[PDB]
């Protein structure tokens, strides 16, 4: 006889249903890859027999959107057509598990400083029952976790 | 209840309908692969902790068409034979989902000074039930996608 | 209510029906693959900007013909067997598809030149229930694809 | 005391490199209108640009 707020407490967080916010627009994504920490290790050893293990330089964040082809849209396109020389807009993604008809986070993760490479445009297949389907590639630093 | 026209704006676009055009002539394939955009990152790294991103040197777009073999028409093959020392016939090549029997773009991909690489025969093979198929490689620049 | 003459010239060609011929002899073959053009490519970029792609040197054409062991007959052992030094005679292989009791080509290639290396023997196997099968292998240049 | 001072200057010397084009040798006329010591000496800009 579990009640439902101890479900809300206790009970792990279902994956599926999450909001992506890109800047200042929010737009709904199908899935989301990376977005992992990530350190190198540094080892010193000597000679007389111990052995350091360190925490190291940070490894640079690589996430991957996925997103399906909508008629009128084209603004994951629009910023990666965007790039002149070194020069890009970047913006803050946040992702952010939610409960049904979200009116409430549960989760909230944080990039930094995203930008875009590598727009992969949707494999056209005259035999295929799927949607046209784009995946971004961003690259960032700094994902954080915060809680609620 | 949703009506027709609310479909037409709504609904993401299935990639099994689409038209495909080789400079004047537009020829009918099985599916196109490839055809996405991607770029080199830049990254320094100082002394005093910042880490800088950036976009790079863009990378080459390669395309692969795929085509069945038609008893008349081998216009795949006169494209890659007229190749001299460097010099063929670039051409660019225009990708666009339509509606069914269409008179009705939903979006475009364009491909610039597109040139073929690597034509690929027919795997003949007495116990297969397959049609000859054939796929020509394509090195081009500039993937651009366009709103209907 | 397509016409039988119809499907002759709107309909693409099946694989499995191929007549190969090595030099004067005709033999039935099971499978023939490889036999692709190729082209390397030539990259030229500068500063100011423009950045050129070019057809570059070709590559040269592999080909793997497929054939059942037959009690009486071993000629595609005894062309492998006849490499001297340097010295083998090379022949044209064309491969073309045909009709049910062909009489009729619909498509055919061309090679020119092509000499054997790594003629590979069956693999004896007391719990098959296969054929002795052997694939040789042909070196060659210049495949041209000829309308019927 | 140890001294250290800059001193004489060292002569520059740079290198382009350029990919052969069909029509243009201006380059080559360039080196190729030495006669004894007398050359047309002309200024190089290098510039990053966007």
């Amino acid at each position: 006889s579990t009640s439902t707020s101890q479900i809300a407490v206790e009970y792990p967080i279902p994956v599926y249903r999450f909001i992506v916010s890109v800047g200042d627009e929010k737009i709904p994504f199908n899935s989301v890859s990376g977005l992992d920490i990530s350190y190198d290790t540094i080892e010193y050893r000597d000679g007389v027999g111990n052995w350091f293990k360190m925490p190291g330089q940070s490894q640079s964040t690589n996430i991957t959107l996925r997103k399906g082809v909508f008629p009128g849209k084209t603004e994951l396109f629009d910023w990666i057509n965007s790039i002149q020389l070194n020069q890009v807009e970047k913006k803050d993604i946040t992702i952010s598990l939610t409960n049904d008809a979200g009116t409430e986070l549960l989760m909230t993760w944080n990039v930094s400083n995203a930008f875009p490479t590598s727009l992969t445009s949707p494999s056209f297949d005259a035999t295929s029952n799927d949607i046209a389907v784009q995946e971004i590639t961003l690259m960032a630093d700094r994902v954080i976790m915060q809680a609620v």
